[PDB]
């Protein structure tokens, strides 16, 4: 049941209210999920899924917020027992958890697209019958907490949920989906995935959520996109708001990503005395490091699409290379792929896209241009390293000829003039080392004045011989 000091505050007229009763949720002792993601999703249905009959912002009534709630924990409650599930010592059973799991899977129509906006949240599951993938596993937590679960907790690496419980909270389980045509592992542990070193479980440096963090995601899962060309203003100044609620309350500490999320809602439309974008897309690499080992790749992506949007060749550089260097001490595993398109991006279509700008203007008369800077030179060796270091030792290889062609074109917009300036020592001006045996056979072929092509193909791709005739 909703308690009478939850409801004080409607009906929402604005979101400065909306603002208030995230306030007022995170004030307690425990902030109501359930509540707080069916207010979220009935305003993100009436301002970015269907606008007919706005006229400033959607109204959300208590009669009808309360009338979800009811439909959600009516839902479950009659569905999961938990009789048949006793606890022990205040902490919750995998049973349980497979049975809450299994209660939302069954719950969501037979067929959908799953890749589609505006079904992250409560909102979505009880008016559509629909969750993105994610979004199953909030539900799941969002249903525990309404069952009295205190112990299950979101989990999150950069492309997955699932959840933690059990004695101090020390469990994992699979609760959703992954990709598409992967294999389903709903109810198993994550320990297989973070023994074998993948992205996807990043070596066991994953987020595990309090109830604030839970908050903290919910608003980070917030779609302002009306369509491909057109955003809401209002979901973005809410999420914008909420962002900063949460940063000021200290939420946001241990939430990378969302840091992220704040910063290029800053450049979009910068809160007056707030910081930079820049100090924040620090400060989400700064969280990363120092309570994630520095084993997530997305604070170092932020950062280098801030640069690459702002044209600055130098530190998008930098920044891409600081990218590979933290997913070298990872293998390349068969549900990375999203990470994989990332990097094919970068290094295939964002930095020749990039340099030939960069090309262009230093043709026009530039000064200072990265193309003339032996440390922007390094930077671009020292991302093909990273990735090259990351293919050691995976299960399925990375690189292949079709890398090779951006590779020598990308070296070649830099004069061998500016190359030979970089210093590449061993182990045991411009200095570089390499890790990665490809780009250790490569630094021959990195400081003639005309780039030998075929040798570069050959040694990125370990393809051992050219063409018989």
């Amino acid at each position: 049941g909703l308690k009478a000091a939850q409801k004080t505050l409607f009906p929402l007229r604005s979101i400065d209210d909306v603002v208030r009763l995230f306030a007022a949720e995170l004030g307690r002792e425990e902030p109501d999920l359930v509540l707080l993601s069916l207010v979220l999703g009935f305003v993100e249905h009436f301002l970015a899924v269907n606008r007919v009959g706005l006229t400033y912002f959607p109204v959300a009534d208590l009669s009808i917020i309360a009338a979800l709630y009811a439909r959600f924990t009516a839902q479950i409650r009659g569905a999961v027992d938990l009789s048949l599930y006793p606890r022990e010592g205040g902490v919750s059973s995998r049973e349980l958890v497979k049975k809450v799991s299994d209660v939302i899977w069954n719950s969501l129509s037979r067929s959908y697209f799953k890749d589609r906006a505006h079904i992250q949240s409560l909102f979505s599951f009880i008016t559509g019958t629909k969750l993105d993938s994610s979004g199953v596993a909030f539900a799941v937590v969002g249903a525990c907490q309404a069952l009295g679960l205190r112990d299950v907790h979101l989990a999150l690496s950069e492309d997955h949920a699932w959840v933690v419980f059990g004695p101090n909270g020390e469990q994992t389980a699979e609760v959703t989906w992954h990709g598409k045509g992967n294999e389903d592992r709903r109810g198993q542990t994550v320990n297989a995935g973070v023994a074998e070193r993948s992205w996807l479980y990043l070596k066991g440096s994953y987020m595990r959520c309090d109830r604030k963090m839970e908050v903290a995601f919910m608003v980070c899962a917030i779609n302002p996109s009306i369509d491909l060309h057109t955003d809401s203003l209002e979901l973005l100044q809410l999420q914008q708001k909420l962002l900063w609620l949460l940063y000021d309350l200290g939420h946001l500490e241990r939430y990378p990503m969302a840091l992220g999320n704040l910063a290029d809602l800053e450049e979009l439309e910068p809160t007056p005395g707030r910081p930079d974008p820049l100090t924040l897309y620090h400060k989400g690499i700064a969280s990363a490091k120092t309570y994630y080992r520095d084993e997530h790749i997305y604070p170092y992506i932020y950062l280098a699409g801030y640069h690459c949007r702002n044209r600055n060749v130098r530190e998008a550089l930098q920044a891409w290379a600081d990218t590979a260097t933290v997913i070298q001490d990872y293998n390349y595993c068969r549900e990375d792929e999203e990470i994989y398109k990332e990097f094919f991006e970068v290094a295939n279509d964002v930095i020749p896209n990039l340099l030939k700008e960069a090309a262009s203007l230093l043709e026009a008369g530039s000064q200072g241009s990265a193309l003339q800077d032996p440390e922007c030179f390094a930077h671009l060796l020292r991302f093909y390293d990273g990735i090259c270091k990351w293919e050691e030792g995976s299960p399925t290889p990375v690189l292949h000829v079709g890398w090779a062609t951006f590779l020598v074109q990308s070296l070649g917009r830099f004069e061998g003039q500016v190359r030979q300036k970089v210093r590449i020592v061993s182990v045991p001006g411009p200095v570089l080392t390499f890790q990665s045996e490809k780009m250790k056979g490569m630094k021959e072929l990195l400081v003639a004045t005309k780039i030998n092509s075929s040798a570069i193909k050959l040694q990125l791709t370990a393809q051992s011989q050219v063409q018989m005739k």
